[PDB]
C-alpha cells in the first residue's frame, strides 16, 4: 500500500525551510514513481534509497511553499508489476478560510503551587486550518519540556489546542518571563508570541 | 484477504460505576455470502467464557456481512487487568482470527485537577473560555465534563489524553461560556473521573473570585 504524507506546519511557513511531501510505499520487488503538482508532471523528486523491512521504498518531492498554501494537490503514482494496478493518492492543504489564532497563556494554578515543578498553559484558538506549531522559550532559550496537545474541533468549526510547559516552581518564583510562540500561516509573518511571568 | 476482527474495549465512565454496564465488543466486517456463518469464542485471562450475545448477522450494502458479539465485563475485573479474547472462526479463513484487550498495562496514577480562569486578553470578546487541567494520570482512560449549579454546561471540549514527559498522562478541558455569566460570578466546576481517584471521582470549581 502507499501513504502520502504532508509537509510540517512550521516547514510551509518560513522560507528558510524546505516542505516536503513524501510517498511511503510497503508491504522483494522494484519500484516507479511519477509526481503531479494539479495534473501538470514534474521532474524533481527525489528517492530514499530503497531501505529495509521488518517483515519501506519511500519518495520525497519538496515543495514551493506558496504552492502548498494556495492549495495545490499533490498526485503520487506508484507502478509495480507484484501489485493489481498502479496505485495513486493525492493530498492537499485543507480547504477554506484560514482564520488567525488567538494566544492566550495562562499562569499556574493557586493549588499546584505546593509542586517541586508548576505549569505553564499556552492556550490558541479559533484557528484554521489546524496545520499550526508552537514552540515556548525564555530569554531567548528554547524550552524543552513542554507537551502540546493536537488540535480539536472546535464547535465553531475552527480549531484549539493547549501547550504545556513545566518548570521548577522556583524559575516562576524568580519571575522569569516565558514566551509561548506559534506559528499559522493566518498570523502576520506567519508567527506571534505571548510572554508569561510572576 | 477474507474478514477483518476489531475489538473495542468498554467507555472509561462504565468500569468506574458500579450502576453502568461495561462491554467489550468484539466486530466481525467483510463476510462473503459464500461463508457467512461465523463463530465466537471469548476468553477471560485464556478461561473460555460463554455469556457474550452475539447479535444476528446484518448485510451490508457492498455485499458483506458485518457480526457483533457484546461482552460483559465486571468492573473489578477490567480494573483488575484481566485480559479479554475474541476468537472470530470463519470457514472462509485460514485460521481462526484472534484479538486480546485489556486494560493498559502499569501502576495508576492519580490525576491532579487544576482549574483555570481566563486570560485578561480574551475578556475583551463576548465568550470566554474555563480551563480545566488534568495532569498525573495513568492509565489513559479518563472521562471529564462541566457543570454549573447542578446542570450540566453543553459548550465544552476536551483533548484527547497527551503522554506526558514522565510516562503519565495530561489532557486539558475547555468550557466556553458568555462572559456576562463569568462576570456574573457564576461558580462551574470541573468533574473528573478515574480509577485512582477516591470514589473514582472529583469536582474542582472556578469562579471570579
Ligand atoms: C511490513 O512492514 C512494513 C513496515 O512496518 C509495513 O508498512 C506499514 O504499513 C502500515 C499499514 O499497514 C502503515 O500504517 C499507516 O500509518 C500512517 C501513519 O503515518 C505513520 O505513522 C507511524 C507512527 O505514528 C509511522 O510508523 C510511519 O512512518 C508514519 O509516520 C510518518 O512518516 C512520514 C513519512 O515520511 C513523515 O512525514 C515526513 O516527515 C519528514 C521528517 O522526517 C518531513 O518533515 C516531511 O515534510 C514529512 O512529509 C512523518 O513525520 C511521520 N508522522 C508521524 C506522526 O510519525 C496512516 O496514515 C495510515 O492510516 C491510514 O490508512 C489506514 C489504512 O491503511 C486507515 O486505517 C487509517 O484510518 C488511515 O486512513 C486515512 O484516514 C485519513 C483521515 O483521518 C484520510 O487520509 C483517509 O480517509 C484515509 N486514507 C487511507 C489511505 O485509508 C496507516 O495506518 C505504515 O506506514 C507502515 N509502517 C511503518 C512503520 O512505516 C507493511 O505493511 C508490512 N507488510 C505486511 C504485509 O505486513
Ligand atoms: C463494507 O461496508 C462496511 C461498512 O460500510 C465496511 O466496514 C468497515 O470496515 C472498516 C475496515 O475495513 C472498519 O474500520 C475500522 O474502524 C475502527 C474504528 O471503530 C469504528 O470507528 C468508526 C469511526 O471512528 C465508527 O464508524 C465505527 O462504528 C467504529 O466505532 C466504534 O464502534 C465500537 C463498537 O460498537 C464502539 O464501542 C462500543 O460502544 C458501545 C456503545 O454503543 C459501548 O460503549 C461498548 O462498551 C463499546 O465497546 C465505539 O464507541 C465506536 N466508536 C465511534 C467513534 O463510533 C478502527 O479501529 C480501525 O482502525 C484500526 O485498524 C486499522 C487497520 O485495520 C488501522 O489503520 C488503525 O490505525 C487502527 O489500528 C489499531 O490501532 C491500535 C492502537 O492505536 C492497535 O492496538 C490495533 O492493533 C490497530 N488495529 C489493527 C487491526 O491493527 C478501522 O478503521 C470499520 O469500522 C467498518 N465499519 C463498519 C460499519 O463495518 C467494510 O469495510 C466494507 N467493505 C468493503 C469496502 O469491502
Amino acid at each position: 500500500s502507499v501513504f502520502l504524507f504532508p509537509p510540517k506546519p512550521k516547514d510551509t511557513l518560513m522560507i528558510s525551510r524546505t516542505p516536503e511531501v513524501t510517498c511511503v510505499v510497503v508491504d522483494d520487488p522494484e519500484v516507479k514513481f511519477n509526481w503531479y503538482v494539479d495534473g501538470v508532471e514534474v521532474h524533481n523528486a527525489k528517492t530514499k534509497p530503497r531501505e529495509e523491512q521488518y517483515n519501506r521504498v519511500v519518495s520525497v518531492l519538496t515543495v514551493l511553499h506558496q504552492d502548498w498554501l494556495n492549495g495545490k494537490e499533490y498526485k503520487c503514482k506508484v507502478s509495480n508489476k507484484a501489485l493489481p494496478a498502479p496505485i495513486e493518492k493525492t493530498i492537499s492543504k485543507a480547504k477554506g478560510q484560514p482564520r488567525e489564532p488567538q494566544v492566550y497563556t495562562l499562569p499556574p494554578s493557586r493549588e499546584e503551587m505546593t509542586k517541586n515543578q508548576v505549569s505553564l498553559t499556552c492556550l490558541v484558538k479559533g484557528f484554521y486550518p489546524s496545520d499550526i506549531a508552537v514552540e515556548w522559550e525564555s530569554n531567548g532559550q528554547p524550552e524543552n519540556n513542554y507537551k502540546t496537545t493536537p488540535p480539536v474541533l472546535d464547535s465553531d468549526g475552527s480549531f484549539f489546542l493547549y501547550s504545556k510547559l513545566t518548570v521548577d516552581k522556583s524559575r516562576w518564583q524568580q519571575g522569569n518571563v516565558f514566551s509561548c510562540s506559534v506559528m499559522h500561516e493566518a498570523l502576520h509573518n506567519h508567527y506571534t508570541q505571548k510572554s508569561l511571568s510572576l
